[PDB]
């Protein structure tokens, strides 16, 4: 009944891969191996550095539902991004703060973690630079997740499970207005915008095949210092359990 946070990072020289898991002890070997195997064979390359790490969690665990999901079919990245910018505005980010974020996204391609963007300053809020803010201690039991996929008619890919767990944890934070995300994997072009009102909005094309610039940005409207928020994001333990209605 004690849970452990289990984290993996892998890189070349370029970031490669990562994983966050939240598990009971008896699943340690299976989890550590799954994270290992995940790091070794990624399409961004085989890594020359990897770290795997576990710690007992002392905070109590909150179980939540996943964000509601809707999938937007688009014909091209440019259409995808336009729709994304529209949905961020719909969720409450001002056009002008959106534009400033997009001016910076190319420079964030190297950040190994999430970027926090303050809607009050129109500027990046966190001071982690290339490290990025790390969202952790969230997970989604597979069996529950596969039932969710079957009902939702969405493919039971672990990377959707991971992304929707992160997005659901993150959107629950009262200071987070929206998240904008697409992959750094050259072979996966689907991304999303996520928010409290629109839920998890998948957008089937957010970049071209073969490009490696991805993005993850949280738009922050809060009254607290950024370190508090960084601490919430790292420390609040979250499990996703879906229940049909
Ligand atoms: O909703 C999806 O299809 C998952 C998109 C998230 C991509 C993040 C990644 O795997 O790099």
């Amino acid at each position: 009944e004690t849970f452990y946070s289990v984290r993996m990072r892998a890189s070349m020289n370029k970031h490669i891969s990562g994983g966050e898991r939240l598990i009971p002890f008896h699943e340690m070997k299976h989890t550590v191996n799954a994270l290992l195997e995940k790091g070794l064979s990624h399409s961004r390359g085989k890594p020359d550095f990897m770290q795997i790490q576990f710690e007992e969690v002392h905070e109590s665990i909150k179980t939540i539902q996943p964000l509601p999901v809707h999938t937007n079919e688009v014909s091209c990245p440019e259409e995808g991004q336009k729709l994304a910018r529209l949905l961020l505005e719909k969720e409450g980010v001002s056009r002008d703060v959106i534009e400033k974020a997009y001016e910076q996204i190319p420079e964030w391609s190297d950040v190994r973690g999430a970027v926090l963007f303050d809607i009050h300053t129109g500027k990046r809020m966190d001071q982690t630079k290339e490290k990025g803010v790390r969202v952790s201690r969230m997970d989604w039991p597979d069996a529950n997740f596969e039932k969710w996929a079957l009902h939702s008619h969405v493919p039971a890919h672990s990377r959707i499970k991971e992304a929707l767990a992160l997005a659901s944890k993150v959107s629950r934070h009262p200071a987070v207005v929206a998240e904008l995300c697409w992959s750094d994997d050259p072979d996966y072009i689907t991304g999303y915008v996520a928010g409290k009102k629109m839920g998890y909005q998948r957008i089937t094309a957010m970049k071209e095949y073969g490009t490696e610039e991805g993005c993850r940005v949280f738009f922050i409207d809060g009254s607290n210092d950024v370190n508090t928020y960084i601490h919430d994001l790292e420390k609040q333990p979250i499990l996703i359990e879906w229940e049909e209605d």
